[PDB]
């Protein structure tokens, strides 16, 4: 198992527009496209993401570069951050797949706002982590995939992906 295969799981593969759980418009691997209720906004965001007139749909290939852009720009994200990277150096492997996940899900601001649970894990403090980890909104609101990504810092193996 490995980022990629993880995020996979977490986030299906969909060829057409359509709406995440929080009602926003999005493509492939969890690619955001817009915040906005317009699917003609988010028509638009889809061609210059792609370079191309797609009318809404696009094909695997052109899913999966969307999809080696953000695991990139993720990694990029969380080393340029002040508060990621010290706790993402502190990690082994698997965990800092388990930062790599929460950061594409939330964005970098997001995660970087869980202050206490950041300063848990440096401290491979993994059961409290995991108990302050799931008093979360983002814990409420997709409880499967946070309970996936939490038994992840909590082991340090990827059981709960296999
Ligand atoms: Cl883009
Ligand atoms: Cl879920």
């Amino acid at each position: 198992m490995n980022i990629f295969e993880m995020l996979r799981i977490d986030e299906g593969l969909r060829l057409k527009i359509y709406k995440d759980t929080e009602g926003y418009y999005t493509i492939g691997i969890g690619h955001l496209l817009t915040k906005s209720p317009s699917l003609n906004a988010a028509k638009s965001e889809l061609d210059k993401a792609i370079g191309r007139n797609t009318n809404g749909v696009i094909t695997k290939d052109e899913a999966e570069k969307l999809f080696n852009q953000d695991v990139d720009a993720a990694v990029r994200g969380i080393l340029r951050n002040a508060k990621l990277k010290p706790v993402y150096d502190s990690l082994d492997a698997v965990r800092r797949a388990a930062v790599i996940n929460m950061v594409f899900q939330m964005g970098e601001t997001g995660v970087a706002g869980f202050t206490n649970s950041l300063r848990m894990l440096q401290q491979k403090r993994w059961d409290e982590a995991a108990v302050n980890l799931a008093k979360s909104r983002w814990y409420n609101q997709t409880p499967n995939r946070a309970k996936r990504v939490i038994t992840t810092f909590r082991t340090g193996t990827w059981d709960a992906y296999k």
